[PDB]
């Protein structure tokens, strides 16, 4: 049931990192679980530092919330920032100190594709407002896989592109009028891009929207609470119909409502 975001719920804390290594990170479930994973399988990456390669994998939600991983993957090259996503059994992440997106098949621990995002800024050119090298932000919605970034030609404004999940080819790109470094993070619900206004305020908002299906740029004032005052990662999961976020060592989730 597609529609426009009209409400976000309170953040619920599901797991809390115990070390500075997890002050920021990314955690995710696959909207299209493929064998041997299911809808419960959760991945977790603590992303503080310059040699991030451990992907924590949990078979059951109970294990994500309590206990050790079922499995740890060692990525063949360090991962950059908090923007990665899992889709169709592959982890999609950005090579550190590069503009390359890498497709890592989880069940075989094999790199299946690599692709430079043409013209994309990286490593502090067009981060989100908190920095953290967040130049390139992958996304999964109801129609598939996207990447959110900017370029010199776009002059810091958010660009978004549909991505072929098999070979990482860019299927179509849109250009917004939202300065990327002026928002705390971004996500896509039903082909519409949403931005969050601040990463520190307990009274932030979802403040912009750009509908790729009609080209309309829009302004909103939907309350969004950063319960722990440092949201480093905010994504949308079209299967659970919920936002997944990482807020100052805390892995939280947000209920939503669409019109
Ligand atoms: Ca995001
Ligand atoms: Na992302």
């Amino acid at each position: 049931g597609c529609g426009e975001l009209v409400w976000v719920g309170e953040p619920l804390t599901l797991r809390t990192a115990e070390t500075i290594t997890g002050k920021y990170g990314v955690w995710m479930r696959d909207p299209k679980p493929t064998y041997p994973y299911t809808q419960e399988t959760t991945w977790r990456i603590d992303t503080v530092g310059t040699d991030v390669r451990q992907v924590f994998e949990y078979d059951l939600i109970s294990q994500f919330m309590q206990g050790y991983p079922s499995k740890v993957h060692i990525l063949p090259r360090p991962l950059e920032s908090t923007g990665a996503v899992v889709y169709l059994g592959s982890l999609y992440f950005q090579g550190a100190e590069s503009r390359t997106v890498i497709r890592y098949e989880l069940n075989t621990e094999t790199v299946k594709a690599e692709k430079e995002i043409p013209g994309a800024g990286y490593h502090g050119q067009f981060p989100y407002s908190w920095g953290g090298y967040t130049d390139i932000d992958l996304a999964v919605d109801e129609a598939g896989l996207w990447v959110i970034y900017s370029t010199d030609e776009a002059k810091g404004a958010i660009v978004l592109s549909k991505l072929n999940p098999e070979n990482l080819e860019l299927e179509q790109t849109w250009e917004t009028n939202i300065r990327k470094q002026s928002v705390a993070n971004a996500f896509i619900i039903c082909g519409t891009l949403y931005t969050v206004s601040s990463y520190t305020s307990a009274d932030a908002t979802v403040n912009f929207a750009y509908d790729t299906g009609t080209g309309i740029s829009k302004t909103l004032t939907i309350p969004f609470k950063n319960r722990y005052k440092y949201s480093s990662m905010i994504d949308y999961n079209p299967l659970e119909k919920k936002l997944f976020a990482w807020d100052n060592l805390n892995m939280v989730t947000y209920d939503i409502k669409l019109s």
